[PDB]
């Protein structure tokens, strides 16, 4: 009832954050710090962190042949041991393989060689009574380094590792040529192995990190429920992929959200903060600011949909693209944020130019206008074709934006139909086509929402999305109940 956790991760929020991987190692770690459990996260180093010191430790590590330095700096920060691992790899102005194989390395140093003291109720070294998790293809390693050299060695004899899987689009998959590198013995071989491409003209052999994650670790993690289940059932595709492997047991868990950073009544990007008492006026406050920015006619009695992006087939742009012509027929605007793969900037830019006045695609990076985004638009369009947690609702609800949804992963756990969005059923996985009948759900589940928008249920709807609790207390209840069921 009182553990040691180490969790290990390519990124952390506020250090480093691209998907929701950042997400979770800055919000979840804290959240199990306040239930009484001692808590590291382990990440690299990629820029000189002002926060961040040197602890004027050093492990050297077997990374192929290159016996490398690695230094450790600490950060004690909301409860939570924040260590960052320094290398020239890392400091950045194939390779990837040994980047990393750096991270699950020191990890497995930094839990024995490190005196942190800053701790009120733990003090020196963490031990070896250690629950790892492992987040992401970046460190499907770690359980098997741990076997290969902590193991035999009577080290860590009694630890645990978990892994979570963040998103299965990226696995890690390297040559088979490429494995001696890992200076891993040949029993954790065929953990790696893997057909990639199979029955394509591309098929070839390789060693997949992802694939020794789950297959060495002592419980498998997802970040929903419901994806859990779609993995379970072999609904597995990472687009570009089927199945992966006949997964079992894995347990997914919904992510919470950096309530502080998404915080409607104190964002400093948005023009009317707001609470859900006063949603519905700042929001349209909110709205024609956006409105004017986006250089679209000024009028909050015009309903206004989102999208908001990476401009990937994963995220369907193309089969919200498709729908546009459809929404046209009614009265509204949309407005798209993102950006990826130019054939589908392409594709919105093109929408923009057919309907001027009526739709906007802003691809370009910017922070500031997604806020804008959030709290003006009335609808949040999500229609993706696969989605492990998401991120993007979660963010809209919190500030009043129901969200419209494809009902797969992470949404369909999220997103309840009538009383916090409308669902759209699930889209053809079969990534490279846009199915009409696809199409065909977008826009009427579009237009049912937008229809009631201005309507006062759709403003309950508003307060339903901003009472939830969307912090990671209650999620870290469940994390914390399954690292407990882990012996240690």
């Amino acid at each position: 009832h009182h553990m040691n956790v180490v969790f290990v991760g390519a990124e952390m929020a506020p250090w480093s954050k691209t998907g929701g991987l950042g997400d979770v190692l800055g919000g979840l770690p804290p959240a199990m710090a306040a239930n009484g459990h001692r808590v590291m996260v382990i990440s690299p180093r990629y820029d000189q962190y002002k926060d961040a010191w040197d602890t004027s430790v050093v492990a050297e590590i077997k990374v192929a042949d290159r016996y490398e330095r690695v230094r450790f700096f600490h950060c004690y920060k909301r409860g939570v041991d924040r260590v960052f691992i320094d290398h020239p790899s890392f400091l950045e102005k194939k390779d990837n393989q040994m980047r990393f194989s750096l991270l699950c390395q020191a990890a497995l140093e930094a839990p024995r060689i490190l005196n942190l003291n800053n701790n009120p109720y733990f003090k020196g070294t963490y031990g070896e009574d250690v629950v790892f998790v492992c987040n992401d293809w970046h460190t499907g390693p770690l359980a098997s380094y741990l076997k290969n050299n902590y193991q035999p060695n009577g080290i860590y004899r009694n630890a645990k590792v978990a892994f979570c899987i963040h998103n299965i689009s990226y696995q890690g998959r390297f040559a088979f040529e490429d494995y001696p590198e890992l200076n891993l013995s040949e029993r954790f071989r065929s953990s790696f192995d893997f057909i990639d491409g199979y029955d394509t003209p591309v098929e070839g052999r390789k060693i997949n990190w992802m694939k020794a994650g789950i297959l060495e670790a002592d419980r498998v993690l997802t970040v929903s429920p419901y994806y859990a289940e779609e993995l379970i059932s072999g609904i597995a595709r990472g687009c570009e992929l089927d199945n992966i492997m006949r997964l079992t047991g894995i347990t997914g868990i919904v992510n919470g959200m950096d309530v502080s950073e998404w915080d409607p009544s104190k964002d400093k990007y948005i023009t009317a903060k707001y609470d859900a008492t006063t949603a519905i006026e700042a929001k349209a406050l909110n709205k024609e600011a956006l409105q004017a920015e986006a250089g679209l006619p000024v009028d909050r009695k015009i309903p206004l949909i989102a999208f908001i992006g990476r401009l990937e087939e994963q995220k369907g742009p193309d089969v919200m693209a498709a729908a546009i012509p459809e929404l046209m027929q009614e009265d509204v605007q949309i407005v798209l944020l993102g950006t990826g793969k130019k054939k589908f900037e392409k594709l919105l830019k093109s929408m923009e130019e057919k309907y001027p006045g009526k739709v906007r695609a802003v691809v370009k990076f910017n922070a500031p206008l997604a806020h804008l985004i959030m709290a003006g638009a009335d609808v949040l369009a999500v229609p993706s074709r696969f989605e492990p947690c998401g991120l993007i609702q979660l963010q809209g609800m919190r500030y009043g934006t129901p969200c419209a949804c494809a009902s797969t992963g992470g949404l369909v756990d999220t997103v309840i139909e009538g009383k916090t969005g409308f669902h759209m059923g699930r889209l053809s996985v079969d990534c490279k086509v846009v199915e009409p009948s696809d199409v065909k759900k977008v826009a009427a589940t579009l237009k049912r929402a937008i229809k009631v928008v201005g309507t006062p249920a759709y403003e309950e709807m508003v307060r339903n999305c901003m009472n939830q609790d969307l912090s990671w207390k209650g999620p870290a209840k469940n994390w914390e109940n399954v690292l407990l069921g882990l012996g240690v």
